[PDB]
């Protein structure tokens, strides 16, 4: 376990990250007080859902569908029959409360214990309704799911590693849709972004979770902000993640 400072990558951002080595049991942590906080997950839960609703038959492939019912949406993207391939990169809500809200509770209570992802709290199913947005809440958005980064990197590891029950099958099609492109073909990264709002503590749920492969290892990681300022999201959090890559894991 080494404490180090990433700190000139986050140029002035408030946050933390961790990276961590199976094979070498090599953890990096950065800011260790909020790497061990518990936060609501927000859309990295998709990582998550996505193996839910493939194991219980929801969706079998990065093709499947959940049928359209022609709702008005301001992103372009979620107006049409989107593949579960195109609703992880779009982070399509609706899709995937449609998947979710297929699945029995107690099926997703049980999953979530078997990963230790957080709290394991679903009690609020139906998510921060008092937000005003309805039926594009959920128990994983500012709600009652609460996940540290270190836990969130314990999670990818057992996942990715072959630890859990979830089929290969449907991990290699998590792994397909996860896949980014960094314009550097010497490491692969996957991962996923989250944004959220924290009401109470007036700060920013800014996550990127995933993985980093590079010649025989890998990297599981977690980066997290919690600025007070509402501009630092997801996307911003993962160009971070990304010089943090590019500058120490290369
Ligand atoms: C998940 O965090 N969400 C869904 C969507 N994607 O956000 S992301 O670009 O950070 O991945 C919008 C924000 C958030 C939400 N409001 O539900």
């Amino acid at each position: 376990v080494n404490i180090v400072d990433y700190s000139d990558c986050f140029e002035g951002i408030s946050g933390g990250a961790i990276f961590c080595n199976t094979k070498n049991k090599e953890y990096n942590i950065y800011n260790k007080e909020l790497i061990e906080t518990r936060r609501s997950p927000c859309s990295t839960f998709k990582i998550v859902s996505t193996l839910i609703g493939l194991e219980k038959g929801v969706i079998n492939s990065k093709e499947s569908v959940m049928g359209y019912d022609g709702t008005d949406y301001p992103n372009k993207n979620w107006n049409k029959n989107l593949s579960l391939e195109e609703a992880f990169k779009e982070s399509c809500v609706w899709y995937y409360k449609k998947l979710i809200n297929k699945v029995d509770a107690k099926s997703v209570q049980n999953i979530l214990d078997d990963l230790k992802y957080g709290n394991c709290d679903i009690s609020e199913w139906e998510g921060d309704l008092k937000n005003g947005k309805g039926h594009l809440n959920g128990f994983w958005l500012e709600s009652s799911l609460q996940i540290s980064p270190k836990e969130q990197v314990q999670t990818m590891a057992k996942i990715f590693e072959g630890d859990t029950n979830f089929k290969k099958e449907h991990i290699n099609i998590l792994r397909d849709i996860m896949a980014i492109d960094v314009n550097d073909a010497n490491i692969n990264v996957y991962g996923k972004t989250g944004t959220g709002f924290d009401e109470k503590n007036k700060r920013v749920d800014a996550w990127f979770v995933g993985m980093l492969e590079r010649e025989g290892d890998t990297y599981y990681f977690a980066i997290k902000s919690d600025d007070s300022n509402k501009e630092i999201t997801g996307p911003k959090v993962k160009e971070i993640a990304i010089n943090i890559i590019k500058k120490y894991y290369s």
